[PDB]
């Protein structure tokens, strides 16, 4: 049970670094992958930890890795298909975050404060323009730091839960 | 918790039929594409039913998702750190073997029959054989089925214990 977890989440960082470090000129969709094992990553370290946050934090990891494999999917894609895989990515971006909105309402139910609400939409928000950034700036040093930025925002709503 | 988990299964269906007949010409990667999002499938069907496989099995979807997508990490590559890429994968394919004889240890202490506890090896293998034979069927026909006999097969275990 959780010795296997602890054995796959210390080889989780065996490939992530792996993927990031290798292929220098991979493009736009290394750092999809690096930001996919980022949320395997996540959803085992949540596994590990506190379990009883997989229903309104898992399942957002859970759902950012279908939305990342859809984006994967649909990105060398190009043509009248493209149009029907966008659409779908619009109903899974809204339904991730009907549920962002759902864990912070449980989050306001725990007594917190506003303040900390609005810093946690700020990091949120600023976490997913770090991820187009490093889209647009495909620079493998930067896909590092963003998915270690991810980490530590996903490890800090674990702490605060 | 089971509602939420039911929507994701929706949609992660909706998205795995989407992405399966999307891409007609591309049939080296997005086999493995498909091959990812079913695992989603099959993890998110482990946690709307019976929880208690989650250590058992739903590691063994963790760690097929980590291969199949280490396995684009390889495949774009062919440089030198190929080598270590063959190397990682081969480190996780001979640990996805050892999580497999420990799923066979508490599928004969639960109670089977020598038919039986052979079968599932068979029916891994043929799966197994089936997913890499689509590797070269790059159709997009075969490999939906090779999808939904993997999701048969892990649907079989559940039933089956």
């Amino acid at each position: 049970s959780i010795g296997l977890a602890l054995l796959l989440l210390l080889l989780a960082l065996l490939f992530w670094l792996y993927i990031v470090m290798s292929n220098w000129t991979g493009g736009a969709l290394l750092v999809l992958y690096s930001f996919a094992l980022m949320l395997i990553i996540i959803i085992l370290i949540i596994f590990i930890f506190r379990r009883d946050l997989l229903c309104p934090l898992g399942g957002l990891g859970l759902l950012l890795l279908m939305i990342t494999l859809l984006l994967i999917a649909l990105w060398n894609l190009h043509g009248q298909a493209l149009y029907l895989g966008i659409v779908l990515f619009i109903f899974g971006c809204l339904l991730v975050l009907g549920l962002w909105i759902y864990f912070l309402e449980i989050l306001w139910r725990l007594g917190a404060t506003i303040w900390q609400l609005l810093a946690f939409i700020l990091a949120f928000f600023l976490a997913i323009i770090l991820l187009i950034i490093a889209l647009y700036l495909q620079q493998n040093w930067w896909t590092l730091l963003v998915d270690l930025l991810w980490l530590l925002l996903f490890m800090a709503i674990l702490i605060w839960m």
